[PDB]
């Protein structure tokens, strides 16, 4: 509904992210609009800077779709603040996993 | 400030003492790759006996 057709896909070894995966391609596969999904990251070792952090510079879209618990997100969204990934243009989009009870908002 | 760096061709300028420690954070970061090169003057490559293993 807001015309971006341009996106990744960076998700950790939580439990269900193959399901998540799966049927997000499935949905991509059988539309009209023509997305053009660029990437399909897994963060799977402890953030040691030696593979996440080319990982994460592979991206240069502007809308990211991410999934991982609440106690990462805050590890990944400093991250990507730090190499540069968070302005006016990036979109993020997060699923209810994460931005969890509306009381507790962490400053990352 | 290094996270910025995705180049091929890095110089450097820095005695050897430093080159050591900004070498391991570069490794310590990606920057070592088949693509990266590294090109110093001869300040950092000086006595070609003493070569530290960074």
């Amino acid at each position: 509904d807001y015309d971006w057709h341009v996106f990744s896909l960076v998700t950790t070894i939580f439990p269900g992210y193959r399901d998540f995966i799966s049927f997000i391609k499935t949905t991509v596969d059988n539309s009209f609009v023509g997305w053009d999904m660029q990437n399909v990251i897994t963060l799977d070792t402890s953030f040691e800077d030696a593979k996440t952090q080319v990982q994460l510079k592979k991206i240069h879209s502007s809308v990211i779709l991410l999934y991982c618990s609440k106690d990462e997100a805050v590890l990944i969204l400093s991250e990507a603040r730090s190499l540069g990934l968070t302005g006016y243009d990036f979109f993020w989009i997060v699923p209810s996993l994460v931005s969890g009870n509306t009381e507790l908002i962490p400053k990352e």
